[PDB]
């Protein structure tokens, strides 16, 4: 089961009472596989994975899997702040058929390379499925260097994948270069698509494919057919609501999107809020033009 | 109760893996023995955030009882959800507490208007004041002067501020866009001396832990006007205050108290306890301060 | 018309510290008969900053004089005052200089309204296009691409934009904004791929004084669309790139020459030449490419 | 002679013709020297030195120090690009009977940490005078670490002060530890007059004695007093005008200055624009409420 291509992030339905609305994430699940995403990836910040409590995490997991049906592969982010809660989580999805877990090293103050070795060590040691490391220092507060990176996949079995969200493109030339092509790299910025791609990125986690999955896979399909021009065209083309999503957040654009889309899926858990009218109106028409 | 001068954060002793409350107690009668002027549980010093909300709920009840009024106690309140924040504040002022700290943390930005309803929302669920603190280093989130000024002039209980960026000019700014009618207080060990000289009404730290002596006679030589010697106290100090800050809080302060006949446990994994060399390191900085 | 391989000419001096011409002249053939599509002279690669008014306007003319129109050549005229800035563009200009490269160098912040004078002086004070150079960390000052985008537009000799911010970014923001008319080329090395193929038109390096082949290639596979091919060429050549960034321009590259065949001598101190390590290192590198 | 208090930074007024106006340069240097300022720093930023060509520049210095007569000791800015050039700017200024002259790395490509000691160690050697180091990443581009500034302060006879403008108070909480104390360092950074002065620098080299010399001298009194009160009080008075002069830029601001006070000193030279008229009016007010 190759993890490539097009992973759409799912976001989260909340309900009226606030609670989960698992119907209308059944429906996005549905849309997403429809619209010809290569894996599933949950509970990221696209799905406001860090607003959830534990039984509520613990059923989007399930519901997630079980609604997937294995007809694409699985990848659940099981990142916590404790070593021992992110282990447990990893051994939960795994025993309800996750394929695999992304791991970011989330922090509110710095851990030392030593610190951070330990807990990948301890994830993967702790599992029988392969774990995908995730760096971002914008969101976890950590930036772990590709030497360090490199150390933990040749020396932690499970660790097996590396995906990069810095926007740093230099990132992935070191992991290209001092992996000598042997690890599998993955794109978590938006922005950064094209590139990402060009520069050998295996594939690119977004939540983009919640509203545009058709342009998001062309892109994929145009640089695994090696056409530079098409896939620069397809790329600025979709960029501007790249651009517009990080501007004014994934949850908050993605779920006012989806709305859009006759998708009720409600609003994002405060302090987070709703697209406000002017910014649901510009999304609006973005939306409009690439249709 | 007046909250000012050296405010002590507590750390969060684990036994077996679970809580050692006992030892928890007995660090809290040092800190009041010390001569602190007020309690700060749940902060990064005890490691608020590796604790589950039973754990949490637990200490901050256990925190309350042990203080007994004995000087103000400013509970981390601070959460990723306003909700859950909501709920954390009204808890602790249920329990008792004089005070609340509250943190924007996220593993996103927010933008201004996110932060100012946040803090609104915390503000009127309770009638206990509320002290915010702006932390980027630890919370992903850089709140300016200006918004800070705009939260605490239009939220009634929001009214100190603490500063942690290190960034002295954002005291400055405080000082004069306030016209010095907003208290705000130090976060940042290393700026202790310059925090205090700007105007700074008290230091949240974690040292009383180890120097309470050093601390409050710094505290005190600021209140006395005494320059010469508050710069003198600083310096004599500072090298363990730097430490601590390269070497981790929860990390340096278990492994300093370890040392002060005060048994702690380590820091909650991925955190790990202190090296021997850097243990041995300490040793050298802490006989050094005698 | 300016595209493709732009090869920075460096400045080789005498054993004494003074220029060596001759030797200029043979690195000048050397770039033209690897392919480069045009010559850029007196930028950081040829140490321009470091030369007196004399040496400079010396430089300026021996390579005008060795080019012979066979390529296009792009002085850089960029200095501190706006007239010390203006007169060099005009001396260039004079000489048949097909255009000029100027980069808003100084010690302290200037605001957007001086930087946009400040062009405009220079473009309306000349005949031949300019191009806005964008290297904030060579520069000190980093113009956003509204501003860039409003000098093009409103300076009529400003034409083109230089990025080496190597913020791809920057790029995608002058496709859009520019909405595909503003032509804009790389100076950043390790960002040539991602700069193709975001759309630059040229890419302006040194580089082409040691591996001008790899070099041209790579354009060469970007004009095909061979997105593969480029991939390769990139990756192959990218070591060296890297040495370069990390060692210093003129210190590899005169390092570089001398391992080619080229004695250039060393850069003017305070820059130092390249180490024995260093040089071994290249050494090894330049044979393996080769 | 000592080198502490008020240092004052001089600037170059230019004539109607673009020229040097030696006369009104005079005139400055008078006011900064009845001002009570301890010692005199010509052809820094504030100078607009490196706007000088080398005619200019000479006669500047030479200038600079006959209207000093010795009065008070003079530091001249003799930084450049190229060592050469930097050694003979430092010997021209001795020559003159500069008691001083000050060091940044310029340097608009990077240098490393021995090429910028052996910079240090040429001008130092060259000279009989004592070498002021200055570190101002935000000017030179270069950031010298504590540590290599304390190796080349020890290494090198001449060079014997130290001189920081990063803004980062910790950097001298390191030289003040590290040195043990005999390192004696300045302060460049004006909206940190305060904290430098209480960290223990010894001076404090600034443009703004130019328009508040009393509110500069009665602050380093205040500081040497101990009197940690009066400190801050007189700090905070005159805090507005130091963050505009760090807004609006030294050249710019202070020419203006001196303009609304009396002393006709002309503009800055292009790129550098003269002050526009509503920062002349909030200038105005600004200089008007500290009189
Ligand atoms: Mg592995
Ligand atoms: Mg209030
Ligand atoms: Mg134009
Ligand atoms: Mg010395």
């Amino acid at each position: 089961a190759s993890i490539h291509g097009i992973i759409g992030y799912t976001i989260t339905p909340f309900a009226a009472d606030g609670g989960l609305d698992l119907p209308a994430l059944g429906r996005s699940i549905e849309r997403l596989i429809d619209g010809g995403v290569h894996a599933i990836a949950p509970l990221g910040s696209t799905g406001e994975g860090a607003y959830l409590s534990d039984p509520e995490w613990d059923e989007v997991v399930d519901f997630t899997l079980k609604t997937v049906a294995h007809r694409v592969p699985t990848i659940v982010s099981v990142s916590d702040l404790t070593t021992a809660k992110t282990v447990r989580r990893a051994q939960f999805a795994e025993s309800l058929g996750a394929e695999a877990v992304m791991v970011l090293p989330i922090s509110y103050w710095k851990l030392n390379e030593a610190e951070v070795f330990q807990h990948y060590r301890a994830v993967g040691e702790a599992i029988g499925v392969p774990v995908m490391l995730y760096n971002n220092p914008g969101t976890s507060g950590i930036d772990m260097s590709v030497e360090l990176i490199l150390r933990i996949v040749r020396e932690v079995d499970n660790v097996t994948m590396v995906k990069e969200s810095t926007g740093d493109i230099q990132r992935m030339h070191k992991l290209r270069l001092l992996g000598e092509g042997r690890v599998p790299f993955y794109n978590g910025c938006n922005p950064l698509a094209l590139e990402a791609f060009v520069a050998g990125a295996k594939g690119w986690c977004s939540a983009a494919p919640n509203l545009i999955p058709t342009l998001n896979g062309q892109l994929y399909q145009a640089v695994l057919d090696g056409d530079l021009e098409k896939a620069r065209a397809l790329f600025y083309r979709q960029l501007p609501l790249l651009d517009f999503i990080l501007r004014r957040g994934l949850p908050t654009t993605i779920k006012a999107g989806l709305g859009l889309s006759g998708l009720e899926v409600g609003a994002p858990r405060l302090p987070v809020q709703a697209l406000d009218t002017e910014g649901c109106r510009y999304l609006q028409g973005l939306l409009e033009e690439l249709r």
